[PDB]
């Protein structure tokens, strides 16, 4: 219901969830045409009152993504490397900010811009034969640039972010778990189902309540603890005046099933 | 040496103050138990021979449930933020405490009840208290009281960005292996084993585990450059102290050190 | 072709874009404030050498790495000159993650209190497995980490644990500091040093300027906003994107065939 | 007219929407703890008193607003009592900077040490022309501005200007006070009261929860990256656009009249 | 290439100035969709080399900008006006990202919206007949919700924005200039030339040295001051490698005329 | 008295003057940076010093900025770690317990203006002359600390203003945009920067050094926390002979004898 095609990539809609599948090439190596359309996608579903969860997934066997196409980058003069990641980098930002919570599906290797995507999405599941993730840029004579080296370090460690980044070296999901790289590590083909599983309890659920909760925490990570509370306590001041508050604090008192509305 | 108040009581002895919560059943507060737990904080603040505080519930199976969802039933939104500000500044005041704060968790340890516990320095569980974690989500809103913001910072952004809009709660063996608590003792140890700890810490030299307190909590929340700056002003203040003359001495001279907490 | 240049507290080795600064002051490393003025030096030194892209803090102390700071050197001392020493000595500790080179802490022994201390300073950290104690035991002195391990400590493992640590000033095993991620790697006893100069080789022999320009976004990053943080990543992607590694990085893996990496 | 409750070292009046906090110590109101103790109950009974839109804190003795901490009861505390005096007085004056209500500090007098601490807390300063002295002279007695003076002067007025004030211990008068941006007013000495509470009552008798929630917006988005301050300043702005004076402002405007503001 | 145009603005490029004229309506108050193409415009400008200066300024009389349309604002839901106002944001975030240095002739009265976008500008330049300056938001009922009170605080500060924000009340250029709410205050007529001017000599110098100097100075001032430093340190290594650098630095030994070249 | 090859130490009465006499236009290498270092150094280890002036033994220069001759042959690679050095040589004057007050008599530019900036304090006279960052007519920026010092000390809009033109100001302008502190007539500049510098070095030297660092490190620190770091600093104060002495003389409103500690 409500899918709207792209050149590389397209969005399906439905019961309050928003996938957004690429398929850009073989390995789905990016170029400047594609986040072009990544953004106007964010732009969108966060005009649309009714998502409120947007799973990012892979159409391309054996790939999530692997990351800028190389033969892009190459006839590429120095200012315009710099504008484009600039965008790519900007679009991405605009993940923590949008009122949905992103959740990346990774079923195939995730590797360079590949992984800086997925970094910059709420969350992260993976397959358990998914294969590698990890940022190899260093093995290019550059570096993750599209904010690799910085969400990296605050996910999992800036030692252990900076080994990673300076020997370039991937790993697999099972040890993307243990540090944290990724939230869940599902059976391979059993990882789409599980991912909209998570999704679907999510869109019926207090949305707004999740919605703002995901703003709390990914924009109060970035303020001093005194002042966070503060914004935390905004945050909650709108939820305290919503339907759902006072349906949920009721039916918890009545001992019935809350009747969620997302307002 | 014994304080009663209505939800709660706070029982002295041996350098170490201990706060018990009897509230109700579930241990769901009001804005009256916050009120009595700020005055516990001052008391103890200004009492100079507690150098550690046991946070504790007298109730069964909870260290508290959290807020008292009747008593926020119909309160006034602008009373409700006014209630929750009160209750965030007075969790506050513990990382500004000479007192190392402990959560004794022998219950279950959730939404305004693990809040809570998250604004104290450390957190011991037992390992069959239950479960812990932030449900508020489930009834339309979220963790207000620093649960938000205290969980990201301890056990990491996404881990409670994942936690906070499942509002799913887990065990005390899964809190420990991510950092959410500090210690799993066995249950029917777990009040022996935190009272442990606690004396062996007023049984050192306390001014020093008061500044090493005092560095961490308020530091983390400044550049590393100037957070040195800090660390060092509470340095400066345990060269000049008595046990610092008598730690390095008692150290040279192979001794047992003698520790006045000055 | 292999130069060595000696003083009394440590030893500087340079060779093939790696030097290693052996601690060599006495039964358990104890130092005093020459010996920070040395280590201080030697890390100017390397800076101002183009060649060098790594470095390997090492000890030639049968089971120390470093104890800390000497207690009879630190005591003695006026509180103004205690302040003095340990502003001196945080500040040179500082220098290395605004250094070029990766540092890396290669422990083989007790690593404790200043040792740590210094340690905890490096970009990275290989432990033996049989290395011995790692904390910091300050507090049983009536004193704390001043040397930037509150702070450090807090912010590489979590602050409760670190809490928790510096307050009882009980020491780890390699393996628990492996586990809580104080180091990033515990090797077997016998081939600590052999494999820590490994993994230094494979990073002088790659593209060096990527590899140092990443720790330094990194190190220095983490200090800054995430919104504003990136902007500071993408000057050094800046730089990277006008050096000839990175156009030699570019083509070798189009054409398919081994980078040659100058570092520059 | 307003409605009066008088404590032993301050009386809070109220009336229409503006409560005002009348200090009356002693000569000099030079403040001890259980001072403090009041002011903070005033702030906490004010906070929970939906009517209170803007709190006017004044003097009612004669040459001072007030002259800081009381040096007797200071002299003779235990240090330990006096950390724990500054820290509790400290943290009664961070909570104006997160309650509803803008608080106003009249000054009519001398505002020094505590005193000027306790106005820089609050969110305006209006001053007479002939109020006299203004300043932290803390360092004349060997102590600093230890209730946030030192932090709050240098933001407020920039650091080095604030370093120099500070380290002199210098006094200032109102009009130097203004241009330097110390206080936002000065007005004549004789109508120094009526003209701060004629800006209270326009303040009160316009969209409140507006005013409210810019107050809060700045004193606390000033502290947070400018990124992220943005995303609370926008969060301040989401409770308005569901505010019923935000619908009334807008339509008044539409059809050019009068807006009836409720406050909510 | 040519001076191109769109609905409610025009884009005027040469030697190394952009002029982004704004024709919206009679007060030139926006909507969604101006702010659409004045984000269109930054990007597009972002990707252009040759543009040093950007020179925001009014083709409509009396008017820079009075802000957001209330008509537009008042009927919209709670949910749009989020993501609306979030959008206007982040388009004003992207200037001080860019490359180039942004400057706002303001001719017109410039209050609301339209003084948040002056201040989301690196420089402010007023006439001294420009009219009205300052964040009327409260006598509606809202606050400066896009970067007004945050920016304010920052630019003239956080006391006297406070002052300011919550009274309403606006000021004319002579008092701006003394808080430095704007940079300079030319005499009526003289505003559009001696703002070109100013832009001129800008992008006729060291334009390589001007763009970093920029971007040092507005996002370091997010930084704590040590980290900040290394960040100016970056900015500066590139410097020291462009052609410019040598070129101005050697013609400075050779008491010579430097010939920029912008790179 | 104590001499070296690009400056002088100077030590008497709990203040110390470093004379700058480098040059022409004491036009800086990495030599001279090294010697400033070196009596940063020496003076936080003297506990007797707790003023420290910085003024220049040249006419119509406090300082030009770096050498252009000497600067021109390095390496790039070299650079970095030259301009490195010289930050945090300039770094260290904020965490040190000695308040540095730079005394401008002459011409302040470009790496001039960046170590005046470093200093807490900055007096200058009437007919000093100019002070700025002309760095971008080089093609190059105020890269030692000069585009973030000015801008947190002037405001960012005006300090981005100033870089980019690399256009200077007059003394008097500086004092009004708060570029400087003071302004004295030419004449007697030295002489009441002494004086100042003389009243600081006979009071409660302890607390003053304090609210040096209090001030100056607690700025980089969000509020609600900058105040617990104030806050040690004054424990540190109370538990000084001076804080005893002080309180008391006000109490028996009799002039304290100060002991600096």
């Amino acid at each position: 219901a409500v899918e709207t095609k792209k050149q590389y990539l397209t969005v399906f809609k439905e019961d309050g969830i928003a996938e957004i599948h690429l398929h850009i090439n073989k390995s789905n190596s990016y170029d400047l045409e594609f986040y072009k359309e990544f953004n106007a996608a964010i732009d969108d579903i966060r005009f649309d009152p009714d998502i409120k969860v947007v799973i990012v997934m892979s159409d391309v066997p054996k790939f999530f993504s692997a990351g800028a196409d190389i033969n892009f980058l190459r006839s590429a003069d120095p200012r315009f490397k710099t504008q484009f990641c600039l965008f790519c980098n900007e679009t991405l930002d605009k993940i923590a900010r949008s009122p949905q919570v992103y959740i990346a599906c990774l079923e195939g290797h995730t590797v360079g811009g590949g992984l800086e995507m997925a970094l910059a999405c709420d969350l992260r599941f993976m397959g358990d034969e998914a294969g590698k993730i990890g940022l190899p840029e260093v093995s290019l004579g550059v570096l993750a640039g599209t904010g690799g080296t910085q969400r990296l370090a605050r996910l999992i460690g800036y030692s252990r972010a900076l080994d990673m980044n300076i020997t370039g070296e991937t790993i697999t999901p099972q040890e993307a778990l243990e540090i944290g790289l990724v939230n869940r590590v599902f059976p391979q083909a059993e990882t789409r189902e599980r991912t909209r599983e998570y999704a679907r309890k999510l869109a019926n659920s207090a949305t707004y309540a999740v919605s703002n909760i995901k703003l709390a925490i990914m924009n109060g990570k970035e303020m001093p603890l005194n002042v966070a509370i503060r914004y935390e306590g905004e945050l909650q001041n709108l939820l305290f005046r919503s339907e759902d508050a006072k349906e949920g604090l009721s039916a918890f008192l009545e001992k019935r099933q809350p009747n969620w509305k997302g307002i």
